[PDB]
């Protein structure tokens, strides 16, 4: 009696047809999905991707599936049951791959109501590769899109509609070690035009905003560190050349090892990273600070104990200068990228 | 006779259907499953996934399935008539993809038991994605979860419980290298509540302690080496500047390139490690190292014998304070790490 | 009745064979296939290989699909009918491996008009193994093109034409981080002869431009940088020659690694690089620098005064020649590469 | 007739069915097994696991499958003939996935013999991870061990033999670059306890020993040398403090890179490492030769010549005496891990 | 009508059965194969493999097949009727795992003759792992071969055979960025010796040989440039042990890192490699030039002007003597490698 009413319901007996789609050759099925994302990983601005793992649920009505037969509002289907029935055929545009998990049973779910509403539910892992703008990078926020559009059929046929309430949510205790999701969420229609015809899509938003803790502790304290070791180098005489010499080498060198550190973590990009500035001014006054040193002794190598004395004076009021150049630098940067955002 | 039992137990006759539930319109079927862990492996921060292979047992008893015919209390049916018994469908729910082994033959064991006990075994292997605290890092303990999850039925119809005795079993020479296994485990339910429904949920928690080995040779006695020879450096005469601002300039450098090493093993994280106030302190012991020699020189450069005289009093007390800094620093470290844990 | 029509034309009534050619022994069938690509991708020098997605748009008519029944131009079939009816065999001859995407329903659109005009559309994701040319490198023009040949059947059965109009399209918001794609697009034919018989090819081109935003920031700046280096290295006088040693040896290291640092991230190449020709002459620079001293000193260390005021005239001539000697260069280089280029 | 004869033996005729086990419900049937190995393959430290595939030869017979019909002692079967008839399940245990070849055909060799022997091959590539001790790291000597179980049955159903003689063959042309393995070859039975049962197992053992080539050239060589450049140190007077102070502290720099280095090939460890004990005498002696010239500044940088004189005698006794501690370390080192081994 | 034959001949009228071998019990199956291929990718030293994706065509009469039917000699059947026929069973010995393109149709081109001849060609990727000997590294020729051996049948079953004429080709087009391939290709018969039986093989030999280009560009110059920067330090006054032991030092250690990082592209091997004798040679020529300075300074440092007069004539021989030394070593090394080879 149980197996005989799923033979009854999906059997060849009523003349079910698979292939046809619902409600036929009249208006388009309308497709309300609402995505649970479990997490995302593997965030990579070299790679550009970003993985993420969801259930789709999925809900369209057909007449046909209907029943008059349980007293159960809701009947829960065999998952393989769910190859027979016609599905709303749904792939991520920019998917650039993706993949089911088959992992002991296949995982799907779905459910007939009586009234011919059908819950479908899958679990997949998304690679998607989001473009992203990284005109000042440390501090960046790096919106993330995900549209799902119907590759089988026209505007007429099909359509896709989020859910009115709760149309995608995240784990309860989801966390990005990278970044920040923000609790709002923008969700906004799209219509695809292609040369066959207009396919039905709808994308998602996630807002991500860049971790600081990271950056500051790596990035940018070596750089204030190797910049106040320019300050030290100031007051050892300028008799010792070796060791003011030795200092600004060494400094500028690290700088520019500390630059490129940077870059490796990075994709190859053409406009000019906020990081990049940075790293140019910190560059700048190590350079400016030897160059300092080269004037004084220009002056120095060349002649009278009077030209010694004016030097011994630039030494100081160049001392006191660099830590207000970078420090009214330093307050003059931070406002524009983690002030006033956007 | 014996293909004729299988033909007659498992066959169409007597209406046997797969895709029905056990005891269906019922009460919930409930599964035991206890499982045998072959090894962990590639256990990494960056990618904050760790692979674990095993045997998952999932004992379920249906009525229908039970036999009068066989002098035997279990039957070992065939590896192939298993895709025709309904199986209970359990998905890990962060398994971030897994897969069988079809090695040879398929790797699955089951056997009916005439009461109708089901005993079902599969080999898989898993990736798993466990969140990872690493508030304290080198010698932090890690906690690894997997949670069983059904995501085909609700609560009502499907039950997991973990076997009274001996639920999770390890290999009996299983060995981690960089961690080690605890033998205490805890098992804990919990229940899943979703937008479709309630899907139960049975969770294994596994307690990792990171060796001290490894660590404490590559990160710990490098920087105390470092840190010796600032205290050999102070010794040389301060008429050598360059002696002085050599092993200063090179000490601190090699204290930042240690540093960043031990920052590429891991993940990008915004909160500070221990590691890293412990890289703090010891580039600060560095680097105050040659503020003083610095200082010394500003005293030195500047004038009279008398404080040439009083600098060479602040060498003999500055080589006896910073071993003991340093050593009352690693003292007072220690005890909140490595001692009263937790 | 509409399952009745799909059962009609591709039953196994009116005697259709899915393994026949269209319009057999005749004419051979022509194929109209248009590209709609998504996306290059991890576009790798070292690799050799470009990744792109693309949708396939395939053409053809066959005489016995035609149907009098329907009121409508095109029917859109069922995804999985398409597996029945006879398709065109297209493989991409420099594929490399190449994925379909199957995520939910596999990706593949197909309807027949009432003419018997069959539009077949596939969404496959490519890695291609394109051969590029690195004689210029940074800022270097490459080709990149996919042939689509029939593997098959023979010129005598099988054609492919590109569309008349729009036989390329590219995603409306498409960008390449490294590169720029050009809008005029090359298309032409091929035709392959191989002992088998000869076969039908259509191959693509694409024009990539190099981004000098990168290559400039990273790769040219620190070279004027360093070589700035040596220019200030001259000034300070010959009598410390530790000073101008460190800053000679210094530099000419620092040339060594950014120099190693090109070749890196490039394929291993046995012509010279553009790259290569500009290290060699800023490496070239700061050596002879380097050799200046060296000549100054052998002068210095000699003897006399008078060669001593000789050796103050080289520094002042030298230090003027440098900047002029590079900058010359520098000019004379930038023409050939970036200026009037092909 | 040829035909007629698979479909005799093999068809349902007879009842010949696939499912149950050879002679069931009596004496455990006899798996004789021998595989002929044809490569191992990267070998890595830091992954654990070793790469070898294998053709598994196992040879069982079974009553019913014996003929009377043809005069061939042997008939070798159909490949795919081979999915019908019974075959021993047979998984390996630590196999950490593994794969069949189906390049062209499926790779599998099937033979009956008329006494019902049969003979069943298959070409696999496993992934093995095997657990290996790095107590002394460099010229160790590693097992790698393979264990086949059958995951299906019991010990009363199923068991496994090797073959009494040539039980493992391998490649006549096989060589490793990394390690050799050792003609001597140990197989040894084992029997796997678990909560469902007792299961068969066999298992091979290969012995591997390490290169000592490639690490001498790199790892010991330049020790040897960086020692040596210490020693041509103390012949420079003690007036000149740079030039000491620059070779110790760029020795025991390039001692700690060279030391890193060793470490980033292997996987992270807690115990010691002989290559580790090495790198702590040879960074020990360089210290201590750095400290030696320390004393002497304390002696030489304080007061008059009677002290100097003092401190040019030890520079000579100094000088006499390192060569000697570090070859009789050398000794008393080279015997315990390459002499007398295990 | 053609469906009808396609049915006639292939049709399980006839009696024609898949799974018997083509003249069964008779003369062995003579298989002529010629492979066309397309690329050589991704050699790489370390992974010790090398990547061909090649077309296989493999030609074998069987007179059942045999048709009086059609006018045309060769009848081109479907893709999937291919799997109905009898193939002959072809697997690569060395493969290492291998793949077919399934992309759009799966890539396969089958053909009868009316005589019974039958082409069968089909497109594969192949990773092939051929053992290579680097005893010169730089410089060598390394043979790459591929063997085709029949897994299924013994000798008097089946045979493989290169065709008479063109048994291999190459792409018009194709070359490889870090080899060159020898127009000469070698192709020799092999027969395989198992404990089963003897089973046919027929190799393939390709001959590759080494671009000097690029290793001359990076490997030997920058040597070349480290050894000049030792003579020009030799001019410096021996007055200055800074200059001088900073030039040796800082040579040597550069030698050091050069010569490592030819290490980290090959796969590691215990026999010396060419390039390493060049390192060895030119650290040695650095080294000693240091080792001349200590031996000057010893005499300098010693006492009496006569000895430094003797110092520095012993510095200007000795100029004249490592260009020399030098120069006439690399004449004695590049004889022996790059000429007179094999
Ligand atoms: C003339 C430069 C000399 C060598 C000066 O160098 C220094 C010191 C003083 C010298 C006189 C140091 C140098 C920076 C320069 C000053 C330059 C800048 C602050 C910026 O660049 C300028 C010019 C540049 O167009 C030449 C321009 O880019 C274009 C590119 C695109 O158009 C096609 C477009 O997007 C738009 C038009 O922008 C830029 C906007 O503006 C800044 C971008 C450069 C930073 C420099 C660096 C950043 O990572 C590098 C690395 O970390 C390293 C090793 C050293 C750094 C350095 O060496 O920093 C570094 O190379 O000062
Ligand atoms: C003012 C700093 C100057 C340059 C001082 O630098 C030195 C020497 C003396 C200078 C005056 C050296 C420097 C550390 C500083 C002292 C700083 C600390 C001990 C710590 O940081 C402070 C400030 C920091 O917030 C600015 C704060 O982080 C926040 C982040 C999050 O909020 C958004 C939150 O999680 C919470 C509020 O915590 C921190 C808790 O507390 C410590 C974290 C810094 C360690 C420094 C380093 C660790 O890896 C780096 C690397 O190995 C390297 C190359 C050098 C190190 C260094 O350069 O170490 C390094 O960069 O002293
Ligand atoms: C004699 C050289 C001495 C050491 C000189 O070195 C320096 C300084 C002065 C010394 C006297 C520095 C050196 C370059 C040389 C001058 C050489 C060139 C400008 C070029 O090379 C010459 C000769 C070379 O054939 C020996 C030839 O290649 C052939 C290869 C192929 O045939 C089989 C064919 O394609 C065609 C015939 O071309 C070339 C065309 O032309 C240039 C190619 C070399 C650049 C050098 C380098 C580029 O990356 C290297 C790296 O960044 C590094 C660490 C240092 C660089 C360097 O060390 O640069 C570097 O190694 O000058
Ligand atoms: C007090 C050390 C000072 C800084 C001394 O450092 C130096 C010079 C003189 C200083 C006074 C140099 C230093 C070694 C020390 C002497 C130490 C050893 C020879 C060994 O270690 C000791 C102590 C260590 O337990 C603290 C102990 O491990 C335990 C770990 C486990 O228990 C939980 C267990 O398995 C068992 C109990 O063993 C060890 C057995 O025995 C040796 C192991 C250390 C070698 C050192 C190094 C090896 O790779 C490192 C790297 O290449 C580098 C950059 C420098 C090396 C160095 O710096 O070498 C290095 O860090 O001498
Ligand atoms: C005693 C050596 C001292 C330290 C000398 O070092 C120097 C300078 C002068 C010192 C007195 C420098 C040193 C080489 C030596 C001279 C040695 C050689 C030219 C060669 O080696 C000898 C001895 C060696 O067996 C100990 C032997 O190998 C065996 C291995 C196998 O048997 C089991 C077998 O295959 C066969 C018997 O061959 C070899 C054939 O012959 C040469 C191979 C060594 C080259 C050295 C190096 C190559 O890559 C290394 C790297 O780039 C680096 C950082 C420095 C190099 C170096 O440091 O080079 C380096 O380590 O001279």
């Amino acid at each position: 009696a149980p197996s005989e009413f799923l033979d009854k319901l999906m059997g060849k007996v009523s003349g079910y047809d698979a292939r046809i789609r619902p409600n036929f050759k009249g208006p388009p099925v309308n497709v309300t999905c609402n995505i649970f994302i479990n997490s995302f990983g593997s965030i990579a601005e070299t790679t550009m991707d970003y993985r993420v793992n969801i259930f789709l649920r999925q809900q369209w009505n057909d007449p046909r599936l209907a029943y008059s037969e349980y007293p159960d509002d809701s009947l829960d289907l065999d998952p393989s049951m769910l190859d027979s029935i016609w599905k709303p055929d749904l792939f991520f545009a920019n998917e650039k791959g993706a993949n089911f998990h088959e992992v002991t049973t296949d995982n799907k779910l779905l459910r007939i109501s009586k009234n011919g509403n059908v819950l479908y539910s899958i679990r997949i892992t998304l690679v998607l590769a989001c473009p992203m703008d990284l005109k000042n990078f440390p501090m960046d926020v790096q919106t993330c899109i995900m549209q799902l559009e119907s590759f089988g059929y026209t505007m007429n046929d099909l359509i896709f509609e989020w859910d009115e309430k709760g149309a995608v949510q995240v784990a309860d205790g989801l966390t990005l070690p990278q970044f920040i999701l923000k609790e709002e969420k923008d969700l906004r229609y799209c219509t695809k035009h292609y040369n066959t015809g207009k396919f039905t899509c709808i994308e998602a938003r996630f807002h991500l905003e860049r971790q600081m803790g990271y950056y500051l502790i790596q990035m940018y304290i070596p750089s204030l560190l190797i910049v106040i070791l320019s300050w030290v180098s100031f007051w050892i005489n300028m008799d010792a050349a070796p060791a003011r010499v030795g200092l600004g080498i060494t400094t500028v060198l690290t700088m520019t090892t500390q630059s490129s550190g940077s870059r490796a973590s990075l994709p190859k990009v053409s406009y000019v990273k906020a990081i990049d500035i940075w790293m140019a001014v910190c560059l700048l006054f190590v350079f400016s600070a030897l160059l300092e040193y080269a004037a004084v002794n220009f002056i120095a190598r060349a002649g009278t104990k009077l030209f010694i004395s004016r030097a011994k004076r630039i030494d100081t009021v160049s001392r006191v200068a660099f830590p207000l150049v970078f420090l009214i630098f330093n307050i003059f940067y931070w406002i524009t990228y983690k002030l006033v955002p956007r």
